DNA sequence: ATGAGCGAGATGGAT
DNA sequence: ATCCATCTCGCTCAT
């Protein structure tokens, strides 16, 4: 299975109210949450809270 | 089968001659219609 | 009045592109520009020079 | 001038008051204009 | 009159 | 720093 794709989102200046919660993130829009990611002023829900 | 009334009521090159208008866009001709200033290209079967 | 505007018009695949940067919607065209320095594509502007 | 229709997706703080108002850009009032919810500043001079 | 569909522009993750 | 796929939202025009 391929790595973990990691975002860079917020880096440099953007709407950070949206950062990693719409469909350019590429972990948002798979469900992932931003675990090892480089984003900054990250706003990502998801947890991987598969249980 | 479709009757349009393109150009009634501004772009005078498109009028029947793009997307918006349904005869152009089925690839039909403008016999029958109510449109001003038609362009279809597509001419009424002689 | 500004120097005159730069376009992009004609980058969707729309096939309407009988008047690209030939209607009012191409800054270049509505203001009797020609497209210098434009990014526009199949672009169908008349105005051969600026002003 | 031109008669704008901004504010007829989202985002009210900003109609005519952004690069896509044709009024805005211009530094030219709305006055006359069909937007909704403008922000424009600029206003018209008196005739 | 009017609103669906259009399409040029703004955005910003990736580079 | 720009680039361009994706999204926004002002504009046209058949209805
Ligand atoms: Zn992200
Ligand atoms: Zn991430
Ligand atoms: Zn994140
Ligand atoms: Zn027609
Ligand atoms: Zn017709
Ligand atoms: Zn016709
Ligand atoms: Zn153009
Ligand atoms: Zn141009
Ligand atoms: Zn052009
Ligand atoms: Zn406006
Ligand atoms: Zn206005
Ligand atoms: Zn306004």
């Amino acid at each position: 299975s391929p790595p973990k794709p990691k975002c860079r989102c917020g880096i440099s200046s953007s709407n950070t109210l949206t950062t990693c919660r719409n469909s350019r993130c590429p972990c948002y829009k798979s469900y992932n949450s931003c675990a090892g990611c480089h984003c900054v002023g990250c706003k990502n829900p998801h947890k991987e809270d598969y249980v």
